[PDB]
């Protein structure tokens, strides 16, 4: 059932700054085959891919994904199952379809159709997730969101009658709006939000944002963190829902203490929940894995996988 399945999911990874650029490597990180390994082998049980489809698929109808694009999908599905890795496929940064649900729904449903259409004899450890963090219009108007994501649960059904998928609320994945987030009678969904309060930490010097919030900004734990997941706990056990954290992270340019501080609390947490996870992210700015030296960034690496459990 879809509780062991989210179950499944575990402790997990994010492949970032790969293949949800606007090409595979233009945001630093190119895919390797020997990621699979050093991440199973480092404790992690699932692989989080983000792809930006967008980049790839034809303007006009049928949009057709581009062959080679899809190819080396296929690639980073077959590694990470073959080498026992769960691994979710989502649909990632989509501005058109943010700006302007309505306009650029056909191209997205196409989008997902390929997708189901393609991978409908995967195993169970393989899970689709429907968007990333919907935000622009569907925050002025969540039921949009509502309305987009049961289209598109239709279409993924028709290909994959019982494949997990996963669905989070607007406000960029935000838990506080699970209140406003409606999902069809269907038995085989895992509700994911994503977690990086508060912003003026996790994502300090962040050059993508604006503003971009300064830096010099440290990090101790209060009550926030225990806050959240507990209302988050009990909208899943209202619902009837499982859930999937499916990323949080803080970003290198705040003082490392600090990002191991809030990864260790946040990962605690997280698990007394029982929320399955992903971390942001595998080797980039928010990296646990410095792929210049070939080293593990011990102290954050520990902070998601202690040697002792209170740790
Ligand atoms: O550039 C806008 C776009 O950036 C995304 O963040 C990237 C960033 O572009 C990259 O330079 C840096 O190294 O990593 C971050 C995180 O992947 C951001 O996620 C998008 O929301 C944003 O539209
Ligand atoms: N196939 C190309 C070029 C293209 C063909 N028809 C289009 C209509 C609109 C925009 C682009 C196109 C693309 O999708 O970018």
């Amino acid at each position: 059932g879809i509780v062991e399945l989210n179950r499944q999911l575990g402790r997990g990874v994010n492949l970032g700054n790969a293949l949800e650029a606007p090409w595979e490597g233009a945001w630093g990180v190119r895919l390797e085959e020997g990621f699979f390994e050093l991440i199973r082998e480092a404790g992690f049980k699932t692989i989080r891919l983000p792809v930006s489809w967008t980049h790839h698929a034809g303007r006009a109808a049928p949009y057709t994904i581009d062959p080679a694009f899809f190819s080396r999908v296929d690639w980073a599905v077959t590694q990470a199952t073959r080498r026992g890795l769960n691994i979710v496929v989502n649909v990632h940064h989509y501005d058109e379809l943010n700006a302007n649900p309505q306009a650029e729904e056909a191209r997205y449903l196409s989008i997902w159709r390929q997708i189901a259409e393609r991978y409908r004899n995967q195993p169970g450890s393989v899970y689709f997730e429907l968007l990333n963090e919907p935000h622009g219009r569907f925050n002025d108007n969540p039921q949009l969101w509502n309305d987009l994501l049961a289209k598109a649960l239709r279409v993924v059904r028709e290909s994959n009658p019982s494949r997990a998928v996963i669905v989070g609320p607007v406000g960029w994945n935000s838990l506080w709006r699970l209140s406003e987030l409606r999902l069809p009678d269907d038995p085989n969904l895992i509700v994911t939000f994503h977690y990086y309060d508060p912003l003026e930490f996790t994502h300090q010097g962040a050059e993508w944002l604006n503003p971009v919030p300064p830096t010099g900004v440290v990090w101790h734990q209060q009550n926030a963190i225990a806050q959240a997941m507990e209302f988050a706990q009990r909208w899943a056990e209202q619902n009837r829902r499982p859930i999937f954290v499916g990323e949080f992270g803080a970003y290198e340019k705040g003082d490392l203490d600090s990002r191991v501080r809030w990864t260790g609390a946040v990962r605690s947490e997280l698990e007394k929940r029982n929320f399955s996870w992903a971390y942001w992210e595998f080797a980039a700015g928010f990296g646990i894995y410095d792929r210049t030296t070939r080293q593990w960034r011990t102290p954050l690496l520990k902070a998601l996988v202690p040697e002792q459990p209170k740790l």
